[PDB]
């Protein structure tokens, strides 16, 4: 079917044309996101649509100077939002890490619905997690209140490039039957060879990155917004 | 198009027939999940397919006695996995909260691709966050190693019920233009009335839950597996 064909045809698009996305298309992309499952129907995700050209420029910089953030027809910012709940009832305790996990999982689910909806319409896109490296600055720029935090952005627009589909680790490595199975390094070597043909190896790159520090300011940032304190 | 139609027709299915999911369908569902975007191409998600009936029963109880966990044709458990990286390179530091956020977000993205793929085939499903009630016990049952943790499960199978689509908060409440906008309590009251018509109110129910403690054992659990320690 068309749904599975769209899912399997995915590839991040980082170059867009100037052709805008229609109001009908955008509204449909948003409705698709809303139709996503929500943990306990809490609906803890907020989307900040950035149309202001100056804020776009600042966000492109806060993302690590990723130009496509400014050139994209649309730029959405996904945030954890327990402020809605806090406004309704001030007795809400939103500092439990469980709630941050829910915000993160539910955001990914919603964002993927938005992306797939866009892709099925012939649009291209890419997630922007780089915003987290400048979390505090991005948070202030968008005026996020207490019990709210930024997770990632998303570029949407008409493609101006046609990249090849990137191969993933094989299903037998990712999927485990009944119990977690030990990793067979021979599978990793085969994957590295596969990735080399596509393009330092994959395994060397990803593990080298994790060998150092991974944005140590993240927990302090979440805590400053009153999240993940216990 | 068909993709958008499938997305908008979503409703959680909690009643399944005894008809199993074919190998071809399951493989396609997994392939759809693998086609999802990955943060820095880290591929930090692992899926544990539970075919053991004795384990299914225990998981059903651990999930809060949710019967459909046992009756579902397929039950997939999504986990954060940095053990693959740790096996390749022992110098990997996987305790940074940033890495747990990446795991949670990426899991949601992958899982949604799996669900949509299934739903497009005429199948039904429901996320199972209830596994977190007994996270530590579910972890030991599945034999998850260090740098790995359980997030949620997913029931899949042929539907034996036809629930009506649940309405979400209006787009103007969830979507903010350029900056975070203050909540208009009138919109929440309107939504409550909409939910009452579908069926205490929604706002009263969700905030009442958040007024209590939300799975306080979660952070300690993550820490016990070497995650979210700093
Ligand atoms: N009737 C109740 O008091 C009650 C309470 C909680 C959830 N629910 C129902 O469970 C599902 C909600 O899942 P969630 O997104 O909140 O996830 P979740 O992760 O909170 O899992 C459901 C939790 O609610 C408990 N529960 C109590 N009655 C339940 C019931 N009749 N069916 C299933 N679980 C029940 C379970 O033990 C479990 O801890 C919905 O179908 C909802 O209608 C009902
Ligand atoms: C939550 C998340 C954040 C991401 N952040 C970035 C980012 O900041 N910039 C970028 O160019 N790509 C980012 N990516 C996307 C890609 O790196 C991408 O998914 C890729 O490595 C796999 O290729 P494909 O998406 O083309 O299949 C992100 C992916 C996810 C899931
Ligand atoms: C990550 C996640 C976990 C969830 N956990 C459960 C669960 O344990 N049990 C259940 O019956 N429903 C669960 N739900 C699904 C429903 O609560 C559901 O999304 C619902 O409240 C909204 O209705 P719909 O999905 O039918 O549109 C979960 C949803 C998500 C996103």
């Amino acid at each position: 079917n068309n749904t599975i064909e769209t899912i399997l045809a995915h590839r991040s698009i980082r170059k867009f044309t100037a052709v805008p996305i229609t109001d009908e298309q955008r509204q449909t992309i948003i409705q698709a996101g809303l139709a996503a499952s929500s943990s306990s129907m809490l609906q803890v995700v907020s989307i900040v649509r950035v149309t202001d050209s100056e804020k776009r420029n600042e966000l492109a910089q806060f993302a690590g100077n990723q130009a496509y953030v400014e050139s994209a027809a649309e730029f959405l910012v996904f945030c954890i939002d327990y402020q809605r709940h806090a406004t309704i009832n001030p007795d809400v305790q939103a500092d439990f890490t469980e709630l941050t996990l829910i915000g993160a999982v539910d955001s990914g689910i919603m964002a993927q619905n938005c992306l797939l909806a866009a892709e099925s319409m012939g649009l291209g896109g890419v997630y922007i997690g780089g915003l987290r490296n400048s979390a505090a600055q991005v948070d202030e720029l968008l005026g996020l209140p207490e019990n709210s935090a930024v997770l990632f952005g998303m570029c949407l627009g008409h493609p101006d490039q046609n990249p090849e589909v990137k191969p993933r680790l094989p299903a037998h490595v990712v999927v485990h039957e009944n119990q977690y199975q030990e990793l067979n390094l021979d599978d990793i070597q085969s994957y590295d060879q596969t990735m080399q043909a596509y393009y330092s190896t994959w395994s060397q790159e990803v593990t080298g990155k994790l060998a150092g520090e991974s944005r140590p300011h993240i927990l302090p940032y979440l805590n400053s917004k009153g999240l993940a304190k216990r």
